């Protein structure tokens, strides 16, 4: 039988790319929440959060096959950086987790969004890619802050 | 024959980001070939090469089924970017587009290289992870420049 479903090897996927954001979250201080590489950049803390909370909503409406679950607003007060890193990521391995094989090939509605229909596969594929995207950027961002000792961009795990 | 014509897959998702790093690349005029956001980082012709060459060496290295290739150095006397984006652009199309179906299952030994194996796809994936990662970076540097009119970080359609 298959060592391990859909759904695992997805998470171990997104792990390996989560774990470095977090990483990297790990050395940003409350001094650093509003840093900015360029004037019209986003501040360190809204960047950490918007991948954060993005992919959740990925997540969200991938697992309930809704597309209108995507743009569903957050509204979280937690204010320190690493606690909402750890939390958010724990929702979102837990959401992925729990989808079956058939989910993944579930076919989502975007046209209101990305102007076209998608497999759930791709739409998460998306996700990934969106957060890798930004990971590099947070990669820039922690250098500017001054830190030289920075983990590979993805772990071999 | 291909029937998932997993190349032209490939490919197609190869392009929707490549495509915006060639947007990019063009923003980039030889003044600030050398720019660096940080006293640490690279230039911007060193990241935009790096990405360049490094994805050729991935594709050169998964159609041909041989690792030895990966780290095989290239030299090019080119100098202007937008050219040699175009032109390695277009070879490594090219190699991914010549691959049969079954090609991106052939296992990869790169336990000298990554300390592991790996199918060629999943060694694909990781070429493509490295491009979305730089091309994240790419866009503070862009920003950073004083560009502020930027594409989307992924063409889709
Ligand atoms: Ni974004
Ligand atoms: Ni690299």
């Amino acid at each position: 039988s298959n060592a391990m479903s859909r759904a695992k090897k997805w998470v171990q996927y997104f792990l390996s790319h989560r774990h470095v954001t977090m990483e990297l979250i790990h050395k940003i201080d409350e001094a650093h929440y509003d840093y900015k590489p360029t004037p019209t950049s986003m501040t360190a803390k809204q960047l950490a959060t918007h991948m954060l909370f993005s992919f959740y909503n990925f997540a969200n409406t991938a697992k309930h096959g809704d597309p209108s679950l995507f743009r569903q607003k957050i509204e979280e007060p937690e204010t320190n950086l690493a606690k909402l890193a750890e939390t958010y990521t724990e929702k979102t391995r837990q959401l992925i987790e729990s989808m079956s094989d058939d989910d993944f090939d579930r076919t989502l509605d975007l046209t209101a969004i990305f102007g076209t229909q998608m497999s759930t596969a791709q739409f998460l594929q998306l996700a990934m890619d969106h957060e890798i995207h930004h990971k590099g950027q947070l990669f820039v961002y922690v250098r500017g802050m001054g830190h030289t000792d920075l983990p590979l961009f993805v772990k071999r795990g």
